[PDB]
C-alpha cells in the first residue's frame, strides 16, 4: 500500500464538499418524466452505443459513429468487435444489477472477460508494468483487488457513495489488475457503481466516458496527482471527477423533459429522415402521430389520413413495420411505437443529438 | 453569571460530522422545486392562518396565556384586540405580514429593519431603541457595535452553503446580545422568519409555509438548554446548537410540504373544513356547491357557475355570491375586483381548517 485506500474527509469550507452536495441533489431528485418508457428505452440503447464508441476511441480505436451505425442497422472487422464487446458489457451490467446481484470480484472478472472477448468463451496479470507510478507486483494484485472490492461494498454512509466512485476509479487503474483492457474495464466499473448508487429511481442516461472524453489531458494529469496517495492529490482527483459527473447529468437530464426531447430530438429526426428521402409524407404523418401519442394503431389513422382508402392505410402500416420504422410494443401485438434504436431513424436521432451537443464525433 | 466575549464567525466542521449531514439534508429541501397545483390566491389564505399559529406560539413562549380558541373567536367575531394580551399576538401577526410584504430573497436585512421588527412587536404595549439598562448580556454601551456586527454578518456574501448555518448563528447571537429592553424573544423569532425569507425558501415554491417557532415550541427546556450550551462560545457548543436548529427546521419542512399537494390539501384540510361549516349549519346547499367550486378551481366568477347552478340567471348567481361575500366566506382577490376566493382566514372556514390541521398533526394545542 504505497498509499492506503481509505475514505477522504474534507472540511466544510472545501470545494470538494461543494461538489459532493451538488451531485447529491441530482441523486435524490424526485422529478419523474413524461416521456413514454418505450421511447426512453430506445434512447438508452443509443447512448449505450455512444459510450462503447467513446471508451474504445480513448484507447485509439479508429471506428466512427457512421461505420458503427452502418454495421448495426443493416448488413465484422476487429476494431468493430472491440466496440460491440463494450456494448454487451453494458447490457450485462444492467441485467446483473437489475437481477438484484452485486459487484463482486468475480463479477468484475466477468466484466473484464466480456470486454476483451464479448459473448465468446478473466484472470489477473502474471507479468508486470511495461509514468511516475509503478503498477504493483503481480503477486500483490489479488490482495489489492480484494481490498478494493470490499471497499466499494462496505456499508458506509450514502454521503460517501460518490466519493467512492472517484476513489474506486483511480484505485482500479492504480492497481492495473489485468494484462490488457484496464481502461475499458475501469469505465465499465464506474458505470456499474453509478447504477448501483442510484442514478438510474428509469429516466436518465449515464455517460461516464463523456466526462473523460471531454479533456483527456486533464484526465491523465489528474490521475498522476492521485498516484502520490497524498491527500491533496486525491482530493483534486475527486473534485475533477464529481464536477465532471455533475456537468454530464446536467446535459442528459434535458432528454427527460418531454418537450425538449420531442422538439429538439425526435421531431427534427423525422424532418431529417424525410429530407433525406428515408420516409415519404404519408410515413412522416404516421410517425409524427406515434411520437405524440407514444404508440399508435391502424384504427387511429382514419382521420390523420382522410384521403386514403382504408386498405391503403393498412398497407402503410405494414410497410413501416417491415422496415422497422414502426415496431410492436409486445410480441404479437398490433400496437406499434417508433423504431429509433434499430432503424434508419437512428441517423436522424444521432443528427439531432449531434446538433444539440450530445455527441463529440 | 458572567459575560464572556465570543467571536461571531462561521463554523467549519469536517465531512464526517453529523452537522454536515443536517446541512446537506436541509440543502435538498432549500433547492427542491416542488411543483404545486394549489392556486396562489388560495394559498394566500392558508399563509395567514399559519401566521396566526406562529404569532400565538411565539407569544405563548414568553408567558401569554390566551388559547387558540380564544384567539380565533377574536378574529372571526367581534373585531380587534382589546385586551393587552390579544394585542401581543396581533402585533406579531402584523409584523409577520410586514416581512412578507417588505423583504424578498437576497435582499439585505438592515439594522433599521430589525429595529422596526421590535417597534411593531411592542407597539401599544424605547420602541425601536437599544438597551440603556447563566450568561450576562454585554453592557448597553456595547450593544450598538454588536448589532452592526450581526447585520453585516447576515448580509455578507458568504457562500450559499453557509446560509442555513447563518440562520442558527444569528438566532443565538441576537439573544446573546439582548439588544432591547423587552420583546427580545418575540423579535428574534421574527428575525429568524426574516432570514429564512432572505435566504430563499419562498422562491422556487408557490406555496411553502415556514413555522420557525414550531421548532422551538415543541420543546422548550431543550431550546433553552441548547442556548445555554452555546453561550459558552466554544466550538462544540455552537455546532450542537446549529445541529439542533437545522434538524428541527428540516423536520418541520417535511411535515409542512405535504400541504403543497392539491389532493392532500383538499381531501385532508379544505374539504373537511367545508363540511365542518356545513355541519354547524353555517352554509346551506347552494353555498356549499359554490365554495366547493372555488376550492377546486382556486377562484370563482359569477359566469363560472352557470352549470353549477343552472336554474339561476347570472344576476341571481351574483346575489348568491354577495351573500357569501357579506359573511366573509368569499373574498375579493383584490379590492374592487369581481373575482373571489374562499375566505379561509376571515370566515367560519378558519375554524374548520384549524380542526383539520389538528387532526392531521400540524397543531399541538
Amino acid at each position: 500500500n504505497h498509499y492506503d485506500l481509505a475514505l477522504l474527509n474534507p472540511s466544510f469550507d472545501s470545494p470538494l464538499v461543494d461538489a459532493l452536495t451538488e451531485l447529491e441533489l441530482l441523486r435524490h431528485l424526485r422529478l419523474e418524466t413524461d416521456v413514454h418508457p418505450l421511447l426512453f428505452a430506445q434512447l438508452k440503447s443509443i447512448f449505450h452505443m455512444l459510450e462503447s464508441l467513446g471508451s474504445a476511441r480513448i484507447e485509439g480505436n479508429h471506428t466512427t459513429l457512421a461505420d458503427y451505425v452502418e454495421s448495426k442497422v443493416e448488413g465484422s472487422t476487429d476494431q468493430l468487435k472491440e466496440i460491440g464487446n463494450i456494448e454487451h458489457a453494458m447490457n450485462f451490467i444492467d441485467e446483473h444489477l437489475h437481477a438484484g446481484e452485486d459487484i463482486t470480484e468475480y463479477f468484475v472478472r466477468e466484466l473484464h472477460a466480456m470486454t476483451v472477448n464479448g459473448l465468446e468463451r478473466g484472470a489477473y496479470r502474471s507479468h508486470g508494468v511495461s509514468s511516475t507510478h509503478l503498477p504493483p507486483e503481480f503477486i500483490h494484485v489479488p490482495a489489492y483487488m480484494q481490498e478494493l472490492v470490499g471497499f466499494m461494498n462496505r456499508a458506509d454512509a450514502p454521503k460517501y457513495d460518490l466519493m467512492k466512485v472517484a476513489l474506486a476509479h483511480h484505485r482500479f487503474g492504480w492497481i492495473h489488475p489485468f494484462g490488457n483492457g484496464n481502461g475499458r474495464t475501469v469505465r465499465l466499473l464506474t458505470y456499474s457503481l453509478l447504477i448501483k448508487y442510484g442514478f438510474n429511481k428509469s429516466g436518465r442516461v449515464l455517460n461516464p466516458t463523456a466526462v473523460f472524453c471531454n479533456d483527456r489531458e486533464r484526465y491523465y494529469s489528474m490521475l498522476a496527482e492521485a498516484d502520490t496517495g497524498a491527500v491533496e492529490g486525491l482530493e483534486q482527483w475527486c473534485l475533477y471527477v464529481l464536477t465532471g459527473i455533475s456537468a454530464e447529468l446536467k446535459k442528459v437530464d434535458k432528454l427527460s423533459d418531454l418537450h425538449f426531447l420531442n422538439s429538439k430530438v425526435l421531431y427534427p429526426a423525422l424532418e431529417y429522415s424525410k429530407g433525406r428521402g428515408v420516409i415519404n409524407e404519408t410515413e412522416s404523418k404516421i410517425l409524427k402521430r406515434t411520437i405524440s401519442q407514444g404508440t399508435v394503431k391502424t384504427s387511429d389513422l382514419k382521420e390523420v389520413l382522410p384521403g386514403l382508402k382504408p386498405a391503403q392505410i393498412t398497407y402503410q402500416i405494414g410497410k413501416l413495420v417491415d422496415r422497422g420504422l414502426l415496431q410492436p410494443v409486445e410480441v404479437g401485438s398490433r400496437i406499434y411505437t417508433a423504431g429509433f434504436s434499430k432503424s434508419d431513424l437512428m441517423r436522424g436521432v444521432i443528427h439531432a443529438l449531434r446538433k444539440e451537443g450530445f455527441i463529440p464525433d
